């Protein structure tokens, strides 16, 4: 399934900034999907990208 749009609708709840990111990225995110396949192991990758808190 499009885990993309999945991965970005937990992004609702941190705001309207850190939604943007992946929204914008749909290309090397995409691949962390078929890495890890998991959520907590591509948010992880997203404190250190932006910095949300």
């Amino acid at each position: 399934m499009a885990g993309f749009l999945k991965v970005v609708q937990l992004l609702a709840k941190y705001g309207s900034k850190a939604v943007q990111w992946a929204w914008a990225n749909k290309g090397k995110i995409l691949d962390w999907l078929n890495a890890g396949q998991a959520i907590d192991w591509v948010v992880s990758k997203i404190k250190q990208i932006l910095g949300i808190k």
